[PDB]
């Protein structure tokens, strides 16, 4: 089987991006947030505190006819911001695109954090991480990705995120059309529960390459990219005026500024992220001050190749008995 579904920025910055998935029968539809870098399900619902939905569509198990409440499950979830979910879990038929999971769980929000529901566009996550994530108990559940595995042609997903424009998500297929040359296929660790991997090390503008080993995961469910601080102490140096400002968060550069371009190397290949790209906007309306796209990973303990590194490629997650990455220039 294969499956096939666009994902659609939420906003004019590409903070994040939604695709539809169908849950239940009849099919209730919610536009999920498939997040690479986490491996639950979960939804907001008819059991999410009410002063906690503002505008998300919810997912109502008790008007499902294949739903079953998965006795005694809970779930609790914390992401790299500090935002948080928890509540009980379903299984229910899950169909993305086209692809179709019978007794995936579903886990229903009962609680979810102030930027869930400040997100009135992103109805819940859809994990595509490793299933040791997932973080169902007393009975750890698999992932949408881990169930559908083995019926797909081939065990593979793909990410072809759009530059403030929609993309694709697709299940057990390579669209050979996607991208251009080649896609530049490097080894996974599993041992955090990410797709990890180490980039072969990076360049800024038209400047030559550093090859220095940047380990890291792929994470479509975080907008930027995180790397250390060694590295972007170096971009945002060629920036006039760009600086790191502890009060609003990380880097900031003049609006006026028209921003290098940063390359980033798989293996011997290289996915060159435009400075377009980079770019963030202001850092609130009017301000000629602009939040930078590249921001340090020295707080988080990881590197994270977020949406602003995944959305220059075709990115190939192969869950293949060996997994690995591929990146495409497209
Ligand atoms: C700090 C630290 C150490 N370590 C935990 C960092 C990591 N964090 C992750 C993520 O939790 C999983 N991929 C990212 C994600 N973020 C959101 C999100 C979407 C909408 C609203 C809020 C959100 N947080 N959805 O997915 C964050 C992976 S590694």
């Amino acid at each position: 089987s294969t499956g096939s579904a666009t994902t659609t920025p939420i906003d004019s910055l590409d903070d994040a991006y939604i695709t539809p998935v169908q849950i239940g029968t009849p099919a209730q539809t919610l536009n999920l947030d498939f997040d690479t870098g986490s491996s639950d399900l979960w939804v907001f619902s008819s059991e999410t505190t009410a002063s906690e939905v503002d505008g998300q569509t919810i997912y109502t198990p008790s008007k499902s006819t294949t739903a079953k409440l998965l006795s005694g499950a809970t779930w609790s979830i914390s992401y790299g911001d500090g935002s948080s979910s928890s509540g009980d879990v379903y299984t229910d038929t899950v169909s993305v695109g086209g692809l179709t999971v019978t007794g995936q769980a579903v886990e229903s929000a009962k609680k979810v954090s102030s930027s869930f529901t400040e997100d009135s566009t992103i109805d819940g996550l859809l994990g595509l991480a490793f299933s040791t994530l997932n973080t169902v108990s007393p009975t750890q559940q698999k992932t949408f990705f881990d169930n559908a595995k083995a019926s797909l042609d081939s065990p593979v997903f793909t990410a072809d995120l759009g530059y403030h424009a929609p993309g694709t998500y697709n299940f057990g297929f390579i669209d050979t059309t996607a991208y251009t040359g080649s896609i530049t296929y490097t080894a996974v660790s599993t041992k955090q529960g990410f797709w990890e991997w180490t980039s072969t090390g990076y360049a800024v503008g038209s400047g030559t390459f550093k090859s220095t080993s940047i380990d890291g995961i792929a994470d479509t469910g975080t907008t930027l990219l995180y790397l250390p601080a060694t590295v972007v102490s170096a971009y945002w140096a060629q920036v006039s005026g760009a600086k790191s400002s502890s009060s609003v968060g990380g880097y900031v550069f003049p609006c006026s500024a028209t921003l290098p371009s940063f390359t980033f190397g798989v293996g011997s290949a290289r996915i060159v992220i435009p400075g377009d790209y980079i770019d963030f906007g202001p850092i609130s309306t009017g301000s000629s001050s602009c939040f930078g796209g590249i921001q340090s990973s020295a707080g988080i303990g990881i590197n994270i190749f977020g949406d602003v590194a995944l959305k220059a490629a075709f990115v190939v997650f192969n869950g293949a008995t060996t997994p690995t990455l591929g990146f495409a220039s497209k």
